[PDB]
């Protein structure tokens, strides 16, 4: 059966390192679901592209569990994401069920925000590094993507593609991460 | 005064493609339109990803001429924009007043069908190469980004922010492609 991840849609979100993973996301056969934290409406991205959500997160959350929740970045995105009740509980409920969280550039300090993965080895933007090292619950690593066992971060539009083949790794395989790849044309 | 950049967004456009053009060049000042090809309502991409373009193609013609004229990718985008007059006309104008127009993956394609740029060195995807070359108008590089005059041609997914910064350069120097670089976490 098709593994499902659920990518939360902020007002401010970085639009790269939302796009990048629900696109490779779906080319590795994974069933993505787009949910706007505000609603079904339309959001506008930091640098001002906007996306239509397939669905509001309340619809989305109804839908759950899910084999991976996926925050992008963008200071804003993230401070949004940082500010939410519904996105508390459904990452909470993730951790709980031992499922993968997967956070780019500021999107982890939503899981300091949450308190989700405490001593962890991370990494986010390096922008980010401060917001996410205070009180010091995590370990800093300036990996361009960290995998510590559930917490899946990264820090970039620059490793966004990185980030969403740590993703496709983690829940289909390194054969089918390898596939995906290859035709992108990374480098 | 700034440089303006339109972006034509057709159904099936690669969104990776069409977001990380549009993100990076803003992110360089330059005024950006995401102008969709069918009118005003929102494009669903290849991977579907829906994204609300900021005008009509008809609309933003009238407040031309801009200084890039970007194609995006995808097949069956390529495809769309390849059978458009309203394309065709748009591409020969910004030919006949020697302004640039960057193609990116199948994007290229397009530049055939509308008979723009032969002679020059191009790449494309490596799937879209035969389509490219039937008739031998261009000369073939497997170079990520190709720059050949005004006619700035790329790869693939993982080659857009190197044809992005590309576009930059062209436009607004070296030293704010670096500047726009640097931020984004690039390997
Ligand atoms: C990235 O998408 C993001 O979240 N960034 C914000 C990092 C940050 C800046 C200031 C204070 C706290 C966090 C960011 C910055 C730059 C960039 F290019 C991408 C991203
Ligand atoms: C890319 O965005 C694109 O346009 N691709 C299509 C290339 C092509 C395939 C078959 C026949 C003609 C052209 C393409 C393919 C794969 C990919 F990963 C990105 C893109
Ligand atoms: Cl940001
Ligand atoms: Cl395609």
């Amino acid at each position: 059966a098709s593994k499902r991840a659920l990518v939360i849609l902020a007002k401010g979100a970085e639009e790269m390192e939302t796009v990048i993973p629900v696109d490779v996301m779906r080319r590795a056969g994974i069933k993505v679901t787009v949910a706007g934290l505000a609603g079904k409406d339309p959001v506008q991205c930091s640098r001002d592209v906007v996306i239509c959500p397939d669905a509001s997160l309340e619809d989305a959350k109804k839908e759950g569990p899910y084999d991976v929740v996926v925050l992008p970045g963008g200071n804003l995105g993230a401070q949004n994401l940082s500010e939410s009740a519904a996105v508390k509980e459904i990452l909470k409920e993730q951790e709980n069920r031992k499922g993968l969280i997967a956070a780019i550039c500021a999107g982890p300090t939503a899981l300091l925000a949450h308190e989700i993965g405490f001593g962890s080895k991370v990494t986010t933007h390096p922008l980010a590094k401060d917001k996410m090292m205070n009180g010091g619950h995590y370990t800093y690593s300036e990996n361009r993507v960290e995998k510590d066992g559930l917490i899946l971060t990264s820090r970039g539009p620059g490793t966004s593609f990185e980030f969403a083949l740590a993703i496709v790794e983690a829940l289909n395989g390194k054969e089918v991460a390898a596939q995906v790849k290859a035709p992108l044309v990374l480098k």
